[PDB]
């Protein structure tokens, strides 16, 4: 890829945050928490997961960023509608205005309706998002693997603008406390 140069500042937002999660000061790095973080409720925030948006919003043109996944067993990214479901349990897919992939499992899948298979031969430590508006598409780039192509989402229906998004996972096994942390330019 040389998608490098639509390369957008991206910051989470807290508003929109699991009340679980600890988003840093310069809003770059998330992670979950041992407990409730002492926050109030709100009609924005993920309810059932450990997910959070960008404060960024997109209607048009190209938009690309980096994150750091280092030493995670589980984690889903990529973008969602600004009207996604908040409140109880669903499926990320296309259909419920989600563009994503993840691990999960020691395997790594995108979130089609049902999952796809992904083959990568290098473990990533950092993924790159692309976000092509205007021509419907969303691909994940292996930044570990010189940026080979790991998925691309294309006839995207973003039906809205469109948010960065980000899960950490939950951390059931102690083995998954690290951050997810947005990459310097
Ligand atoms: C009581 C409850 O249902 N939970 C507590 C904890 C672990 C599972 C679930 C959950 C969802 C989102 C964030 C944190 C949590």
């Amino acid at each position: 890829h040389h998608h490098h140069h639509h390369m957008v500042h991206i910051t989470l937002d807290r508003n929109t945050a699991n009340s679980w999660l600890i988003i840093s000061k310069d809003r770059r790095q998330v992670r979950m928490g041992d407990t409730h973080q002492n926050v109030s409720d709100n009609k924005e925030r993920f309810s059932n997961y450990p997910m959070v948006l960008g404060a960024q919003r997109f209607s048009s043109g190209k938009m690309y960023w980096e994150v750091d996944v280092t030493q995670k067993e589980a984690w889903d990214l990529g973008v969602c509608r600004d009207s996604v479901q908040r409140k109880g349990q669903f499926s990320l897919s296309p259909e419920n205005g989600f563009w994503t992939i993840w691990l999960w499992q020691d395997s790594y899948e995108a979130g089609t309706s049902p999952q796809t298979t992904l083959h990568i031969q290098v473990p990533p430590c950092q993924i790159g998002i692309f976000v092509d508006y205007e021509a419907g598409v969303v691909s994940f780039y292996n930044i570990t693997d010189h940026g080979s192509l790991i998925y691309t989402f294309s006839e995207c229906v973003f039906a809205g603008p469109l948010r960065p998004f980000f899960n950490v996972g939950f951390n059931y096994s102690g083995g998954n406390a690290a951050p997810l942390k947005l990459c310097p330019l």
